[PDB]
């Protein structure tokens, strides 16, 4: 997160650590057993760590959970990030607790102008390179189709939204990928791509998580 706050511990429940020896992506906890986050996170190996502040410091309130599955959307595409999401499964259920807790799927797909909440451990700088210990925040606003289409053209699918801020300074980035962005306290998207960070006239681009409720749904009952 460029540009953004320090949380405050456990303040944004529902964020998770993807860990494969190090922290290397950002997820959403929806429910005890499923996270949500970026097909683009895909790894052979991931722990979930729920509960964290310090991501390098066992502060008191973590859970770590091995995945049992992973399920890449049938239709990712690498290539162009269309469908950028992933559903993993945990080994065994989190306790859900004030620290530990779970974000509401989407009903609605959110609306152009909402100030949603973006959070992660990514790269805090736009020129250059510092990992955060501690959990960052930002508020970041949806920007219309017609503005996310104009500063990406012929990159941006029915699947992906644009939120942030075309002047610069303040954005997700690498490390944040996988996580959540919040908006009237429903999960309506996942960090998933852009040019850079924090760049002019280059926006974050997200997952539009409201396009696959009925995948989450569907998957979670079978799995
Ligand atoms: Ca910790
Ligand atoms: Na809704």
């Amino acid at each position: 997160i460029v540009g953004g706050y320090t949380c405050g511990a456990n303040t944004v429940p529902y964020q998770v650590s993807l860990n494969s020896g190090y922290h290397f992506c950002g997820g959403s906890l929806i429910n005890s057993q499923w996270v949500v986050s970026a097909a683009h996170c895909y790894k052979s190996g991931i722990q979930v760590r729920l509960g964290e502040d310090n991501i390098n410091v066992v502060e008191g309130n973590e859970q770590f959970i091995s995945a049992s599955k992973s399920i890449v959307h049938p239709s990712y595409n690498s290539n162009t990030l269309n469908n950028d999401i992933m559903l993993i499964k945990l080994k065994s259920a989190a306790s859900l607790n004030s620290r530990v807790a779970s974000i509401s799927l989407p009903t609605s797909c959110a609306s152009a102008g909402t100030q949603c909440l973006i959070s992660g451990w990514g790269n805090t700088k736009s020129s250059g390179t510092s990992y955060p210990d501690v959990l960052k925040c930002l508020k970041a606003p949806i920007l219309s189709d017609s503005s996310c289409k104009s500063a990406y053209p012929g990159q941006i699918t029915s699947n992906m939204f644009c939120a942030g801020y075309l002047e610069g300074g303040k954005d997700s980035c690498q490390g944040d990928s996988g996580g959540p962005v919040v908006c009237s306290g429903k999960l309506q998207g996942i960090v998933s791509w852009g040019s850079g960070c924090a760049q002019k006239n280059k926006p974050g681009v997200y997952t539009k998580v409201c396009n696959y409720v009925s995948w989450i749904k569907q998957t979670i009952a079978s799995n």
